[PDB]
């Protein structure tokens, strides 16, 4: 053809959308994605200019306000102390994941620490049952198959109290996930742990508590919740076929180059 | 009375609301706070449930998105290398003022390196004027009067090309404040830095570019635009007297205390 070198079999898969469909050179099957990704700015530009990313968290979001949870937005940065007391001791291995930031804090890896908090404290004031959740970027260092980003969104949702049970649980990730166009199956002995998954992909681990854990935070009560990684959600819904591709980028915007 | 000591004070200042308006012991004048704010939480909770940053930051969206600007979300975790380019050697004093991960990474502290980034690489796919923004995290150590959050949230919009005028980034603030329903005051030799003030506090510098950095960004072109802390503007607002209240914390939810 000459038959394109990897290389510019890489280079044109970084032009290639999901939706797009031999002979010509590298030149023009490169020039003629080039002009469709520039167009798809274009109408982007156009007509929307919403992010994924930050359009997702304001869907994710409409949907629990409107049926009773409050929404949270706590601390991105946190003490160390508070990943421990999550049962990640210096020891673990995942202790090395963490982004350390001076000798006291770090970056969040997961939303559960800042939940726990506010479900101590709320459960002093609101009626029962108390319903929250917060959408925000997580961090943990990567290797191996690393189809997982270090800088990605989670939203973690739950609610204590009365109403605790797997059958609800299963109920909101069934709703919020028809809501959002997403193909699913869950699956789960006891410490009841679901695993939503996505074909062969997890999209969130839920917990049905109590669990021994609780106590340390304060908790004594039942409770159920899920997380979600927003990326995946649009990995999945999009069709991305890398993840990175719905991540926070400076390489791609919408799941479309910006190299070009 | 007696005179409620100052950590008294301090504890019924913790419950006070801006609207709130002798003789009555500690307990009681603390026992009456408690319950409105407890009454305040029960109303959100009811009625909206939504949170004071969280809902600024879509209303700032809509706002930019309704007017031509692309909604941008790019990384939090930033290279080093992006914020000596920006001007701060690691000679600076302000150099430490950073949040450092790793040997090459740190928290972004504003959120110019990132939207340089895009206005080089959507300039060669966007018509003329390429207008952006993006609402989000940032980091910076304080220290002296510190009405300084470390972890704030910014809102950087900017346009590059045709109508980049003074005249008209002062129309895009004032129309944007005007939305917002916040006073302020603008003040402004070459160099054009523009400082929009309320009262004595300041809620943002704006520049008029060109500058001489355009260059190490490979930008070379004219551009307007204006940074805000999100979390000043609800201070201003909600009248809250301490910026904290309106940070995300563990402390308080939209302004309210959550150690009841």
């Amino acid at each position: 053809a000459p038959a394109l070198t990897k290389s510019q079999t890489d280079r044109l898969e970084v032009l290639l959308n999901p939706k797009d469909e031999s002979g010509k050179p590298f030149r023009e099957l490169e020039s003629e994605l080039l002009s469709r990704r520039k167009k798809d700015l274009q109408q982007i530009y156009a007509e929307e200019r919403e992010n994924y990313l930050g359009k997702l968290e304001r869907e994710i979001t409409r949907f629990f306000v409107d049926r009773g949870f409050l929404e949270i937005k706590s601390p991105i940065l946190i003490p160390l102390e508070y990943i421990e007391r999550m049962g990640i001791d210096n020891d673990t291995e995942l202790s090395k994941q963490i982004f350390r930031v001076d000798k006291n804090f770090c970056l969040r890896p997961m939303l559960a620490p800042n939940l726990y908090n506010y479900l101590r404290k709320l459960d002093r004031a609101l009626p029962d049952p108390i319903k929250i959740f917060e959408i925000g970027p997580c961090y943990r260092k990567e290797s191996d198959g690393k189809e997982h980003l270090e800088e990605f969104t989670m939203l973690n949702f739950c609610q204590m109290g009365s109403g605790c049970t797997r059958e609800n649980l299963e109920s909101i990730i069934t709703d919020f996930l028809n809501h959002l166009g997403i193909d699913f199956k869950i699956v789960g002995v006891y410490g009841d742990t679901l695993d939503v998954m996505h074909g062969d992909l997890e999209l969130s681990s839920a917990v049905v508590g109590p669990i021994p854990l609780d106590r340390e935070w304060g908790i004594d009560k039942p409770w159920i919740g899920a997380g979600f990684g927003l990326e995946r959600l649009l990995k999945v819904k999009h069709d991305f076929k890398n993840i990175k591709r719905a991540a926070r980028s400076g390489s791609y915007y919408n799941g479309i180059s910006t190299n070009l």
